[PDB]
C-alpha cells in the first residue's frame, strides 16, 4: 500500500534515550522508515528548545495535504546543517527511535511510504 495509517507515541524531549537514528541523511531516513514498519518510532513536537536537545541530522514528519478517518497524511523529511532534504508542509513534529518511553499522547497520521 501507498499509505498506513499509524499512531505514534508522542515523547517528551527530555525522556528520550536514544536521540537520533544515524549519521547521514540518506540513513536516517531509512531507519526512520524501518522503524515505523516494526512499530518501534516516537514523535517529538517540536517547540523551542527541543531540536538542539536532539541529535542532527533531524527526520521530521511533515503534513502532505488538506485527513482521512482522523489520520494526517504526512510525509518524511530530513534536515542537515540547515538544509532540508524533501520539501513538504507544516512540521508535525521530529521522529525519535522508540525504546519503551511513556508518551504523553498519541498521534494518528497515514504515511506515505
Amino acid at each position: 500500500k501507498t499509505h498506513v495509517q499509524l499512531s505514534l507515541p508522542v515523547l517528551q524531549v527530555r525522556d528520550v534515550l536514544v536521540r537520533g537514528f544515524g549519521d547521514s541523511v540518506e540513513e536516517v531516513l531509512s531507519e526512520a522508515r524501518q522503524h515505523l514498519k516494526d512499530g518501534t518510532c516516537g514523535l517529538v513536537e517540536v517547540e523551542k528548545g527541543v531540536l538542539p536537545q536532539l541529535e542532527q541530522p533531524y527526520v521530521f514528519i511533515k503534513r502532505s495535504d488538506a485527513a482521512p478517518h482522523g489520520h494526517v497524511m504526512v510525509e518524511l523529511v530530513a534536515e542537515l546543517e540547515g538544509i532540508q532534504y524533501g520539501r513538504s508542509g507544516e512540521t508535525l513534529g521530529v521522529l525519535v527511535p522508540h525504546v519503551g518511553e511513556i508518551p504523553v499522547a498519541y498521534r494518528k497520521v497515514l504515511l506515505r511510504k
